[PDB]
C-alpha cells in the first residue's frame, strides 16, 4: 500500500482508528496524562485524513512503526519522565521500534482504580460520553501495556453498553455493577490468560502449545482434514509467537491474515463462520476466535483401526512422532468435545509413552494392543471431580458451597495467607455457579476454561511470596499437570495449629451494618481462621460452632442493645466454642 495509515483509516474507520490511537500510545505513554494523548490522537487523526485524500501527501508513504515512533520522539518531556525510553529515539527503525517494545513497563506503579458511585458515574457518562469513556480506556490501556488493543475496544463498546442502558433504568445501581462486576472479571481474567498462553509457550517450548493447538482446534473444527488442521496450527503457532513478542502491528496483521484465510476456505474448515466472516476486520479474528464447535460429523469409526490394529503403527509412528501423536490428538479431540484440551494432551502423552516402551520391544501389538484402557481412569478422574462438586454445589448454597471448598483448602495448605484463601474459594464457588448449570457434555471445558486462570494466577500470587513447596511443585509443573497436583494434595498433618488470638474472633453490631458480600467475607475469614486455630475440628463440630455463630449474630443483630449483646453473648461463644474444639 502506498500510504498504510490512511489504507489503516479506511479499514477501521474514524472511530475505530481514534480509539486505537489511543490505546496505542496509553501503553507506550504510561505516565503522560489523558488530555496530552488526545492531543496525539487529535494530531495523528487529521494527519492520517491527508492521507485518505492524497496518498502522495508528505509522510503519507512512511510505515506505521516509523509514523508511530516519530510521534514518539516528539514527546518533549520525553527523557525527563521516561529517562532510558527516549535514547531509543537516537536508533533507527527497525531498532528503534524494537527499543521502543523492550522499554514496555508491565506493572508499573498508579494508583487503583477506585469505582465511584453510581451516580457519579452515570452524571459523568451522560454529561460527557465520549471523555468519561475515553478517559477510562485510557486508564485501562496504561495499567495493561501488553494487553491486545483490538479486545480493549471491545470491552470498551461493552461498557458503553452497560451505561446507556442502566443509567436510564428505574434502580440503576441493580442494573449496572451486576455488569461492571462481570465485567471487570472478563478482562481481568483475559490479561492473566493471555499472559500465561505467552509464559508457557517459553516455558514448555512451540511443541507442546502446538499440541494444544491441535486439540482446541480439532474439537473446534471436526469436519476439517487433519492437513487443514495442522496448516492452522501452524499459522497460529506463529501468531501467538509474534503476538506475545508485544508489537500491536506485527501482531494485528499476523492475527488478520490468518482469519482471512479461515474465511477464505470456510468449507474445508466450519459451517459456522459465515456471520463472523462477514463481520469487518477489526472484529474478524475475534469473532472467530470464540465460535462455537462446528457439529461432529455423524458416526465417525474407532480410533481402533488406525491406531492400534494396523500393522504400520509403529512404522508409521517412527516415521514421523510428532505429526502421527498429532494424528492421533486430531482423531481423539474431533471425536470430544466434551474433554477439555489438558485431559485429551494427558491422553495423547499416555499413547507417546506406550508407543515409545511397546515400539523398541518384542512383538509392539502384543505390548501396546490394550492402551485404550489406560485412557478410562484419566477420563473419570475430571469427571467424577465435577459431578460431586457440582452435586454439592446445588446441595448447599453458592455460598456455603464456598465455605465447603474454604474449609477443605485450608486444612490442605493451612500457610496461605487468610485473604489469598477466601479470595480463591469464594472464586472457585462462583465456577460451580456457572459451570455446574452446563450438561455434562460441556461441564469438563468450562471448568478447565476457569480453573487455568483461577490457578497459575494463585501461582503467581504464590511466586510473589511462597509459603508452601508443594504448592510451588504445583504451579512449575506441566500445564497439563496442573490442575492435578493441586486436586492430589492432602491434608497438611505436618501444620501447627495457629496460637489463639481474642481478636480475630470478636465481633461487634458493625457486621449488622455491612453489605451481604462484606458480610459474608468476614463471616469467611473468621472462618479460615478457626480452621487454622483448630485444624484437626471436623465438619461435624465444625457445623455446630457455625450454626452457632450463625444464631449468635442473628441473636445480637436484632436485640434492642447490640454494641453489649455482641460483646456479652460474644463472650460466651468463644468460650463455648473452644470448650467443644
Ligand atoms: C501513528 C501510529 C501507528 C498506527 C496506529 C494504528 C493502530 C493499530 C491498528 C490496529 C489494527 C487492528 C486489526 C484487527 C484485526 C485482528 O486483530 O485480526
Ligand atoms: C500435527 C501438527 C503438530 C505436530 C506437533 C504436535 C505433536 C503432539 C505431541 C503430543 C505429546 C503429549 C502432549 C503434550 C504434553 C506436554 O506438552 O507436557
Ligand atoms: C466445575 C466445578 C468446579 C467447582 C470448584 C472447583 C473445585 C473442583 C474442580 C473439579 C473439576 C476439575 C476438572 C478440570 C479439567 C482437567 O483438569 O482436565
Ligand atoms: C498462594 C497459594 C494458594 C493455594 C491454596 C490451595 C487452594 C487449592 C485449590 C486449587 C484447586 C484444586 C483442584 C480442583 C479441586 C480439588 O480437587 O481440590
Ligand atoms: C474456637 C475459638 C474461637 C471461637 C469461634 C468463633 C468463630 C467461628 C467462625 C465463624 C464462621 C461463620 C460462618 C457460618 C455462618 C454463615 O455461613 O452465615
Ligand atoms: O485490570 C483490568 C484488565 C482488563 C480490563 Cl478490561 C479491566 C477492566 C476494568 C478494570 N480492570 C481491568
Ligand atoms: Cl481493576
Ligand atoms: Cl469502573
Ligand atoms: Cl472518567
Ligand atoms: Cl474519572
Ligand atoms: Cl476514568
Ligand atoms: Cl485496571
Ligand atoms: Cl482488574
Ligand atoms: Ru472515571
Ligand atoms: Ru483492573
Amino acid at each position: 500500500h502506498k500510504s498504510e495509515v490512511a489504507h489503516r483509516f479506511k479499514d477501521l474507520g474514524e472511530e475505530n482508528f481514534k480509539a486505537l490511537v489511543l490505546i496505542a500510545f496509553a501503553q507506550y505513554l504510561q505516565q503522560c496524562p489523558f488530555e496530552d494523548h488526545v492531543k496525539l490522537v487529535n494530531e495523528v487523526t487529521e494527519f492520517a485524513k491527508t492521507c485518505v485524500a492524497d496518498e502522495s501527501a508528505e509522510n503519507c508513504d512512511k510505515s506505521l512503526h516509523t509514523l508511530f515512533g516519530d510521534k514518539l520522539c516528539t514527546v518533549a518531556t520525553l527523557r525527563e519522565t521516561y529517562g532510558e525510553m527516549a535514547d531509543c529515539c537516537a536508533k533507527q527503525e527497525p531498532e528503534r521500534n524494537e527499543c521502543f517494545l523492550q522499554h514496555k513497563d508491565d506493572n508499573p506503579n498508579l494508583p487503583r482504580l477506585v469505582r465511584p458511585e453510581v451516580d457519579v458515574m452515570c452524571t459523568a457518562f451522560h454529561d460527557n460520553e465520549e471523555t468519561f469513556l475515553k478517559k477510562y480506556l485510557y486508564e485501562i490501556a496504561r495499567r495493561h501495556p501488553y494487553f491486545y488493543a483490538p479486545e480493549l475496544l471491545f470491552f470498551a463498546k461493552r461498557y458503553k453498553a452497560a451505561f446507556t442502558e442502566c443509567c436510564q433504568a428505574a434502580d440503576k445501581a441493580a442494573c449496572l455493577l451486576p455488569k461492571l462486576d462481570e465485567l471487570r472479571d472478563e478482562g481481568k481474567a483475559s490479561s492473566a490468560k493471555q499472559r500465561l498462553k505467552c509464559a508457557s509457550l517459553q516455558k514448555f517450548g512451540e511443541r507442546a502449545f502446538k499440541a494444544w493447538a491441535v486439540a482446541r482446534l480439532s474439537q473446534r473444527f471436526p469436519k476439517a482434514e487433519f492437513a487443514e488442521v495442522s496448516k492452522l496450527v501452524t499459522d497460529l503457532t506463529k501468531v501467538h509467537t509474534e503476538c506475545c513478542h508485544g508489537d500491536l502491528l506485527e501482531c494485528a496483521d499476523d492475527r488478520a491474515d490468518l482469519a482471512k484465510y479461515i474465511c477464505e476456505n470456510q468449507d474445508s474448515i466450519s459451517s459456522k463462520l459465515k456471520e463472523c466472516c462477514e463481520k469487518p476486520l477489526l472484529e474478524k479474528s475475534h469473532c472467530i476466535a470464540e465460535v462455537e464447535n462446528d457439529e461432529m460429523p455423524a458416526d465417525l469409526p474407532s480410533l481402533a483401526a488406525d491406531f492400534v490394529e494396523s500393522k504400520d503403527v509403529c512404522k508409521n509412528y517412527a516415521e514421523a512422532k510428532d505429526v502421527f501423536l498429532g494424528m492421533f490428538l486430531y482423531e481423539y479431540a474431533r471425536r470430544h468435545p466434551d474433554y477439555s484440551v489438558v485431559l485429551l494432551l494427558r491422553l495423547a502423552k499416555t499413547y507417546e509413552t506406550t508407543l515409545e516402551k511397546c515400539c523398541a520391544a518384542a512383538d509392539p501389538h502384543e505390548c501396546y494392543a490394550k492402551v485404550f484402557d489406560e485412557f478410562k481412569p484419566l477420563v473419570e478422574e475430571p469427571q467424577n471431580l465435577i459431578k460431586q462438586n457440582c452435586e454439592l454445589f446445588e446441595q448447599l448454597g453458592e455460598y456455603k458451597f464456598q465455605n465447603a471448598l474454604l474449609v477443605r483448602y485450608t486444612k490442605k495448605v493451612p500457610q496461605v495467607s487468610t485473604p489469598t484463601l477466601v479470595e480463591v474459594s469464594r472464586n472457585l464457588g462462583k465456577v460451580g455457579s456457572k459451570c455446574c448449570k452446563h450438561p455434562e457434555a460441556k461441564r469438563m471445558p468450562c471448568a478447565e476454561d476457569y480453573l487455568s486462570v483461577v490457578l497459575n494466577q494463585l501461582c503467581v500470587l504464590h511466586e510473589k511470596t511462597p509459603v508452601s513447596d508443594r504448592v510451588t511443585k504445583c504451579c512449575t509443573e506441566s500445564l497439563v499437570n496442573r490442575r492435578p497436583c493441586f486436586s492430589a494434595l492432602e491434608v497438611d498433618e505436618t501444620y501447627v495449629p495457629k496460637e489463639f488470638n481474642a481478636e480475630t474472633f470478636t465481633f461487634h453490631a458493625d457486621i449488622c451494618t455491612l453489605s451481604e458480600k462484606e458480610r459474608q467475607i468476614k463471616k469467611q475469614t473468621a472462618l479460615v481462621e478457626l480452621v487454622k486455630h483448630k485444624p484437626k475440628a471436623t465438619k461435624e463440630q465444625l457445623k455446630a460452632v457455625m450454626d452457632d455463630f450463625a444464631a449468635f449474630v442473628e441473636k445480637c443483630c436484632k436485640a434492642d442493645d447490640k454494641e453489649t449483646c455482641f460483646a456479652e453473648e460474644g463472650k460466651k461463644l468463644v468460650a463455648a466454642s473452644q470448650a467443644a474444639l
